[PDB]
């Protein structure tokens, strides 16, 4: 009886195995746009993905992860609210059963169809496992998805999903360029938070872009054909793999833009 997204193992149950679920800096949150304060001290975000070497894609039973070789300083996030440099290790998405839900963060209570998370670890801690034990260990770049025009840079990901339908399936996935998943603007909100899945560690500086990307209905429909279950088990479609908004508690959300 491991954690997941169902009636009996979903987000409202997580606190029993992971009591930090009721902690002081949990994610996601609702972004109240009128309460977020413009901070003129915030720097432009620096996203340097030109040398990102994607390696593989994996169905872990919760989402699919596109993994990167993080053994050299290649794909890095810096600037913005961050001190130092953070190395890309993987990205994944959260999405809904319907276009009206799926995002983890919300904007004035609006839910987007999906949310992309590009996960980066602080190089000062040497590896990802050590970084998640630190309050400034990770920087997650969150990008909303809305349904409209196709995102051409997403299609390579969509087209490999048939080969990783079920939990524990993986495939080679080299040469994928994550720059094709970014919106035009790097305007953002930022706040201190947590992983949004168990173990829910309070190690993340969140950077949520204001501008969503558009994906087509066909693209998101292919996400929804994935399975939570393993091969040869009863089919449970991989949908609604999002944690709802958690209490803001004693936090301020800062805006990079006026
Ligand atoms: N949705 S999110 O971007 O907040 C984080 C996604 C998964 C975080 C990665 C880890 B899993 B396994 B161990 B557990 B703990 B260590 B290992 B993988 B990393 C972290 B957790
Ligand atoms: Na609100
Ligand atoms: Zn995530």
């Amino acid at each position: 009886h491991h954690w997941g997204y169902g009636k009996h193992n979903g987000p409202e149950h997580w606190h029993k195995d992971f009591p930090i679920a009721k902690g002081e800096r949990q994610s996601p949150v609702d972004i109240d746009t009128h309460t977020a304060k413009y901070d003129p001290s915030l720097k432009p975000l620096s996203v340097s993905y030109d040398q990102a070497t994607s390696l593989r894609i994996l169905n872990n039973g919760h989402a699919f992860n596109v993994e990167f070789d993080d053994s050299q300083d290649k794909a890095v996030l810096k600037g913005g609210p961050l001190d130092g440099t953070y190395r890309l290790i993987q990205f994944h998405f959260h999405w809904g059963s319907l276009d009206g839900q799926g995002s983890e963060h919300t904007v004035d209570k609006k839910k987007y169809a999906a949310e992309l998370h590009l996960v980066h670890w602080n190089t000062k801690y040497g590896d990802f496992g050590k970084a998640v034990q630190q309050p400034d260990g990770l920087a997650v770049l969150g990008i909303f998805l809305k349904v409209g025009s196709a995102k051409p840079g997403l299609q390579k990901v969509v087209d490999v999903l048939d080969s990783i339908k079920t939990k524990g399936k993986s495939a080679d996935f080299t040469n994928f360029d994550p720059r094709g998943l970014l919106p035009e603007s790097l305007d953002y909100w930022t706040y201190p938070g947590s992983l949004t899945t168990p173990p829910l560690l309070e190690c993340v500086t969140w950077i949520v872009l204001k501008e969503p990307i558009s994906v087509s209905s066909e693209q998101v429909l292919k996400f929804r054909k994935l399975n939570f279950n393993g091969e040869g088990e009863p089919e449970e479609l991989m949908v609604d793999n999002w944690r709802p908004a958690q209490p803001l508690k004693n936090r301020q959300i800062k805006a990079s833009f006026k």
